[PDB]
DNA sequence: GGGGGAAGGATTCC
DNA sequence: CGGAATCCTTCCCCC
């Protein structure tokens, strides 16, 4: 089985490139303005002139300013990110239709039936570069391997503007050598864990009691990680379906007012159905960030779907659970809507 | 004892 | 910052 995946280059501040090449060049930040104070909020992501000292997704935009004073700093307009995406993804189905859009930047292509060799594989991935250079403008990176972790850390290994594959031969030595930090799935939480165990590769899985493993990182985690260290792991590209839609925003100030938080929580209900479109949700979720930054929910799952008007009152109730329940203040408020009608 | 859900939260990654 | 998936634990009803 060949795996072809697609990771595109610091995407959406190169979608702001190509929509404005006099941007390239320069440093560029695209933030998530949060709105609490002045350039309050968060980088979503920064392109690699900017990432050379520090800045990238994640950070404060308070602290990238510090750094790079003077790089272009840029509003999400995700909008506009996702329709770029949807084009490039419609691109790829034309090289297979056993494809896994994993998110907006990224997608698996099983290429077993198109190619034989990982010759012709790396060569497709060429091919597949090209198209989108050329019609979309954007620069991309292809990993290929036998599977979806090893084709992904294919493309990590070799960002940006890379095509890398990792051939069996490889597999092997890096279920020796690489940390298993970096095997995806596995985060600070869970490397800790795995840590304590003695477990640093995935190599290292093979030498526990299962149930050892799994009381400390779960069956799921455990099975996964134990049948990548078999070189078992073999999990097929399929479509994705959402499974929800929500909205969380940060208030002005913290509270703990209903009259004051409820606005907040409509628009946030609003938004969410203008993008539910056509789907019906059955079960809906508060979400409330307390002050000390801890998320605490309520929801509730109805034996049908869910209107706008039912989603309005229903979200007062759980507010006012959530207020009655936890004694401290909220500092964001927000729904998510799922459990589709499909 | 154990199947089948639902609710709330833990983790992870884009 | 904030969108969203998967998996985990506890709680429940029920034969
Ligand atoms: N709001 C927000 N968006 C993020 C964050 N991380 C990533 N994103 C968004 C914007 C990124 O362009 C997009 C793809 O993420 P990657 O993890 O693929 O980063 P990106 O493509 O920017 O850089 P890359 O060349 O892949 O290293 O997802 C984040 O922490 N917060
Ligand atoms: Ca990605
Ligand atoms: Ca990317
Ligand atoms: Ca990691």
């Amino acid at each position: 089985m060949i795996v072809l995946f697609v990771d595109f280059d610091y995407f959406y501040a190169q979608v702001e490139e190509v929509l404005n090449p006099s941007l390239k060049g320069k440093p560029v930040v695209v933030c998530v303005f949060s709105g609490r104070f002045e350039d309050s909020g968060a980088v979503a992501t920064a392109n690699y002139e900017a990432r050379k000292f520090g800045v990238k997704a994640g950070i404060p935009i308070v602290e990238a300013k510090k750094i790079l004073p003077n790089a272009v700093y840029l509003p999400m307009r995700k909008e506009v990110y996702q329709q770029v995406s949807s084009r490039i993804m419609n691109l790829l189905r034309e090289y297979s239709e056993k494809i896994e859009i994993a998110s907006i930047d990224e997608a698996y292509l099983d290429i077993s039936d198109k190619v034989r060799d990982y010759r012709e594989a790396y060569n497709l991935g060429l091919e597949i570069k090209n198209k989108i250079l050329e019609k979309e403008k954007i620069t991309v990176t292809v990993g290929i391997s036998k599977n979806k972790v090893f084709a992904k850390i294919a493309a990590d290994m070799a960002k940006p503007n890379g095509i890398k594959v990792i051939d069996d031969e490889e597999v092997k030595r890096l279920i020796r050598e690489l940390d298993i930090a970096d095997v995806p799935g596995i985060g600070n939480i869970t490397a800790e864990k795995l840590k304590k165990l003695g477990i640093n590769k995935l190599v290292d899985t093979l030498s526990i009691e299962f149930d050892k493993l799994k009381g400390m990182i779960g069956e799921a985690k455990a099975k996964y990680l134990i049948s990548l260290a078999r070189d078992e792991y073999n999990e097929p590209i399929r479509t994705r379906v959402r499974k929800s839609i929500g909205r969380i925003v940060t208030m002005k100030r913290n509270s703990r007012n209903l009259e004051e938080i409820k606005p907040y929580l409509f628009r946030a209900i609003e938004e969410s159905y203008y993008k539910l479109d056509k789907r019906i949700p059955k079960a809906i979720h508060v979400v409330a960030v307390t002050e000390d930054l801890d998320i605490v929910s309520r929801g509730r799952t109805f034996p049908h779907g869910i209107s706008k008007e039912t989603a309005y009152s229903e979200s007062v109730k759980l507010l006012q659970k959530i207020l009655e329940e936890d004694e401290r203040k909220i500092r964001e408020i927000g729904v998510r809507f799922s459990k589709f009608i499909e």
